[PDB]
C-alpha cells in the first residue's frame, strides 16, 4: 500500500565536518526517557513516479545533506553512559548518517489531507521508525533525526520526520527546517541561508550542573540502558483523527465573553482561549472525575538573563492546571478553563521573571481520570515549510497517539487562526465532533 522505493542515508559532505560533541543541560536530559516525535508535512502536486525519481529524490538527499553540515546533531546519536558520572551528550562521528527512506502510497492523498475524522493508523506507515540503538560496552546511541518521504502518484508528497526530543525543542526544530528548505527552495545552496538565514548557536550557556545531575538522577541513567527499547506506532487500531479550527474571529469572540465575566482575571490570550474551549470539549467528553491540562512554554525569551533565539538545545517549561471535572463543562466551564489556565501561567511566569529554573503530589491530592498535554507552539510557523513545492497543505502530529496529548498549532491561510489536532477512539469522536460544533 506502501511501496519501498528506496532505503538511503545521508551524510554531510565529503571533507566539511569531522567528529563533534554536543554537550547538553538539565533542558534536555529532561527528555531522556521520552518517546520519539512524529511530524508529517502534506504537499499538493501534480507529481509522476519518473518525475519523483529523477529530481524530488536526488534534491532532498543533496539539500538535507547541505542542510546537515551546519546541523551536525541532527545527523548525530544520543549517547548514554553507564556511569552515573559521565553525561549523556551528543557526538557526530565521520561515517554517521540521517536514514531516509522513499516510498509510495496508494491511498487518495485527498483522503488524508482532510480536516475530518480519518484513522491514526492510516499515518504510521509515513512516519519513519526513530531508528535502531548501538549496543557497545561502554555506552548506548540512539539516533536522533529520520526522514521518509512519500509520494502519491499524480496528487503530491509528504515528508515524515522523526525526532528524538533530546536534540532539541519545537524552536530547534523550525530553525533546522526553515535552513533545508531555503537550501532545497535555492536550488541545493546554502548561499542564501549563510547570508540571511538564522544559524544555529552552539555555544553552551546555560550552565546550572546541579540541576544537570538531579534531572539525571530523575531520569535514572543508570538502568537506562538496561531499560531502553524501541516505541514504534504500529496499527491496528479503531482511533480517528480530526482537525478543528478556531477562526481568529470565534477566538475574540470567546475572549471577549472571558474579560467580561471575569475582568480581574490577570491573563488572557488566543491560546489560553483556545486551550479553555478545547479543554472544556474534552470535559464534556469525557464525563470523567478529575483532568489535568498543560501545554509547553519556550522559556528563551524568559531566561535570567535571555538565551538568544538561535541557542540550539531544549530550552522548554510548562504549565498545568487541575480541575474537577463537573466544572469544565458548558458555557461556564470554559469560562472557569480560561480563569484556571490564565492563573496558573501567570504564576508560571511570574516565576521565570525571579529566575526560578526548576518545574507523586497527584496520590496525595487526587489521580486525574484524564490527563491531556498539548503538543506545539502555534507562533512557529511550520505551515510556511516550503521545499519548492509551496506551503503545505496539512501538517499532522503523528505521536499525539502515544498518550494524553493534542496539537495546537497557527493554521496558514491565517496565522491567527488555530488548528487542533486530536486522536481518540471512534465512540468518542463522534460526540466531541458534535461537541467542538454545538459549543461555538
Amino acid at each position: 500500500i506502501l511501496t519501498v522505493l528506496e532505503q538511503s542515508q545521508v551524510s554531510p559532505p565529503p571533507d566539511t565536518l569531522g567528529d563533534k560533541s554536543l554537550q547538553l543541560t538539565f533542558f534536555d536530559f529532561f527528555w531522556l526517557r521520552s518517546p520519539p516525535i512524529n511530524n508529517l508535512f502534506f504537499y499538493e502536486l501534480p507529481i509522476t513516479r519518473s518525475q519523483f525519481t529523477e529530481t524530488v529524490v536526488p534534491n532532498i538527499k543533496h539539500s538535507l545533506s547541505i542542510t546537515l553540515k551546519h546541523f551536525y546533531p541532527f545527523v548525530g546519536k544520543l549517547v548514554v553512559y553507564p556511569a552515573p558520572t559521565k553525561k549523556p551528550e551528543i557526538c557526530y562521528v565521520e561515517g554517521d548518517s540521517v536514514a531516509v527512506t522513499f516510498a509510495e502510497c496508494n491511498l487518495d492523498l485527498n483522503e488524508l489531507t482532510g480536516n475530518h475524522p480519518r484513522n491514526c493508523d492510516k499515518f504510521y506507515d509515513l512516519v519513519p521508525i526513530l531508528g535502531e540503538s548501538t549496543r557497545l560496552s561502554d555506552c548506548i546511541k540512539i539516533p536522533l533525526f529520520s526522514v521518509q518521504v512519500t509520494l502519491f502518484p499524480n496528487q503530491g508528497i509528504a515528508i515524515g520526520i522523526t525526532n528524538h526530543h533530546c536534540l532539541g525543542d519545537a524552536s530547534t526544530r523550525f530553525c533546522f527546517l526553515k535552513a533545508w528548505t531555503s537550501i532545497a527552495r535555492s536550488g541545493n545552496n546554502d548561499e542564501s541561508f549563510l547570508a540571511n538565514g538564522t544559524r544555529p548557536l552552539y555555544d553552551r550557556i546555560i550552565k546550572y550542573p546541579m540541576l544537570d545531575e538531579a534531572y539525571l538522577k530523575r531520569a535514572k541513567v543508570e538502568s537506562f540502558n538496561e531499560d531502553y527499547v524501541t516505541q514504534s506506532l504500529a496499527g491496528p487500531s479503531d482511533k480517528l483523527r480530526a482537525t478543528f479550527i478556531l477562526t481568529r474571529a470565534v477566538i475574540n469572540q470567546l475572549k471577549d465573553r472571558v474579560l467580561a465575566q471575569l475582568p480581574t482575571l490577570e491573563y488572557v490570550s488566543s491560546f489560553t482561549v483556545a486551550c479553555a474551549y478545547i479543554w472544556s470539549c474534552i470535559a464534556k467528553s469525557r464525563n470523567d472525575k478529575l483532568q489535568l491540562f498543560g501545554f509547553p512554554i519556550d522559556r528563551r525569551a524568559r531566561m535570567k538573563p535571555p538565551i538568544p533565539t538561535a541557542y540550539f538545545g531544549n530550552c522548554v517549561g510548562g504549565c498545568a492546571a487541575i480541575a474537577k471535572t463537573n466544572l469544565l463543562i458548558g458555557k461556564e466551564g470554559f469560562i472557569t478553563a480560561a480563569k484556571l489556565i490564565g492563573e496558573n501561567l501567570h504564576k508560571t511566569l511570574t516565576d521565570y521573571k525571579d529566575g526560578v529554573l526548576k518545574d507523586n503530589d497527584l496520590v496525595s491530592e487526587g489521580m486525574p481520570t484524564t490527563m491531556t498535554w498539548v503538543s506545539g507552539t502555534p507562533k512557529l510557523r511550520f505551515y510556511d515549510m516550503d521545499f519548492g513545492w509551496g506551503k503545505p497543505k496539512k501538517l499532522e502530529t503523528v505521536s499525539i497517539d502515544h498518550n494524553g496529548a493534542i496539537s495546537i498549532n497557527s493554521c496558514k491561510e491565517s496565522n491567527e487562526d488555530l488548528e487542533i489536532g486530536v486522536c481518540i477512539s471512534a465512540t468518542q469522536m463522534e460526540d466531541f465532533v458534535h461537541i467542538f460544533d454545538d459549543g461555538l
